[PDB]
């Protein structure tokens, strides 16, 4: 019971416990039309095509209200995954290989220049930060790993790590709820 079900699904957890299929790599990949802080065409380019329309939608709902992110890595599949664990383990002198969301391709890390496109806690003292903490969900997205909720989600605090869940990231923002606990897993 180490094995996350319904691996596929919008709605999956995979963390420290529940890890996915080594390999599973979804099959409807597309980049989305939004700009990156990356140039080219990478694997991180991609996410699964309904995640991919509704960072475009979130997107859009920024700009609107002058709000500039980026896009800085989304789908890393198992074979990635396993090398950068063990090359990130050795640096002593991350997550394991299956057990890392960005392999369903729902998931996608964004930053703005306010804070340098870098994935790091300052990103959440940004303007583009805070209006993302309250906005995610109105695209279908939520921050995955919230303040004082490592105890469930396992990783600390990341503003800049979204996901992907569709219609229920409504009620797990109002709720103040973690994929975990609105998913009973
Ligand atoms: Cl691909
Ligand atoms: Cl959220
Ligand atoms: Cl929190
Ligand atoms: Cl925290």
């Amino acid at each position: 019971s180490n094995a996350a079900s319904s691996f596929a699904s919008v709605q999956a957890v995979v963390n420290k416990e529940y890890g996915l299929p080594e390999d599973y790599k979804p099959e409807d990949l597309v980049v989305p039309n939004v700009p990156f802080s990356f140039s080219g065409t990478l694997e991180k380019s991609y996410l699964r095509k309904e995640a991919a329309e509704a960072l475009e939608r979130l997107f859009d709902l920024a700009n609107k209200e002058g709000i500039q992110l980026n896009a800085v890595s989304g789908f890393r599949s198992y074979d990635y995954q396993k090398k950068l664990y063990a090359n990130n383990v050795k640096r002593k002198g991350s997550a394991k290989p299956g057990h890392s969301e960005h392999q369903t391709g729902l998931t996608m890390d964004v930053s703005s220049k306010s804070a340098n496109n870098e994935l790091e806690l300052t990103f959440a003292n940004t303007k583009e930060g805070k209006w993302l903490k309250e906005n995610a969900h109105r695209a279908g997205f939520i921050i995955r790993y919230p303040k004082g909720k490592e105890s469930i989600t396992g990783y600390a605090y990341e503003p800049w790590h979204i996901r992907y869940v569709g219609d229920i990231a409504e009620s797990i923002y109002k709720k103040k709820l973690t994929l975990e606990e609105y998913m009973n897993l």
